[PDB]
């Protein structure tokens, strides 16, 4: 059931900065999440102009910022286009190369961290924050998945046989222990208005 893989050594590479460096402005995750949330709603939005019945799988087109204090998680869940299995073993990967190995150059040259998401490797920004990243998508072309990494060169994935999602991404975050400030609802109400306010579709923030 459950598939091990390695990521592209650029991308091995680039989560193992993302790790080590000191870097204190590691709050740029959420907008860089929320950034391709609203990517995927743009994307399957207009696929539907064309094809209402892409939309059959779920009409509303939304974010969700579900922190839970319990699990130490904070997930962020879209209505987006999903992903396929294509894309989480190969396509993601491939495209992220050029990316990456320009991020890296820049940074070189005097970029900053969070600038990350001008290369689309935004997503990875996610291990500023999480020792695990847990990914639950579906796309209205495949079946339902679960994607997973701690990092460690590898990623897994495996069909999932969780609460159905309809179609869309969940991101889970398991954070480090030292990062459980952005379970807080001030902490996130602050970073969705300094970074998000212009985001085209409703993120709710769900509290305890
Ligand atoms: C490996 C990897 C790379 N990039 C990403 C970021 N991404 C790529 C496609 C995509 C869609 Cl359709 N929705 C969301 N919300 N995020 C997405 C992920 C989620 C993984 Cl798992």
């Amino acid at each position: 059931h459950m598939e091990t893989f390695a990521f592209q050594a650029e991308i091995a590479q680039l989560m193992s900065l993302i790790i080590n460096t000191f870097y204190s402005n590691k709050e740029i995750f959420l907008r860089e999440l929320i950034s391709n949330s609203s990517d995927a709603l743009d994307k399957i939005r207009y696929e539907s102009l064309t094809d209402p019945s892409k939309l059959d799988s779920g009409k509303e087109l939304h974010i969700n910022l579900i922190p839970n204090k319990q699990d130490r998680t904070l997930t962020i869940v879209d209505t987006g286009i999903g992903m396929t299995k294509a894309d989480l073993i190969n396509n993601l990967g491939t495209i992220a190369k050029s990316g990456t190995k320009a991020f890296m150059e820049a940074l070189q040259a005097g970029a900053d961290i969070s600038m990350i998401g001008q290369f689309g490797v935004g997503f990875y920004s996610a291990y500023l924050v999480a020792e695990k990243v847990t990914v639950i998508t579906k796309h209205n072309d495949d079946e339902q998945y679960a994607w997973e990494s701690s990092a460690g060169g590898s990623f897994t994935v495996r069909t999932d046989t969780g609460e159905p999602m309809g179609r869309g991404t969940k991101v889970i975050l398991h954070l480090k222990e030292d990062q459980t400030e952005y379970l807080e609802e001030r902490r996130i109400k602050e970073i969705v208005k300094k970074h998000s306010q212009f985001i085209g579709y409703p993120i709710t923030l769900f509290v305890e």
